[PDB]
């Protein structure tokens, strides 16, 4: 759907993409 990778991309950024 693209709802998780949209809200989960926040905490995952701190590691990669922060």
């Amino acid at each position: 759907l693209g709802k998780y990778e949209q809200y989960i991309k926040w905490p995952w950024y701190v590691w990669l993409g922060f």
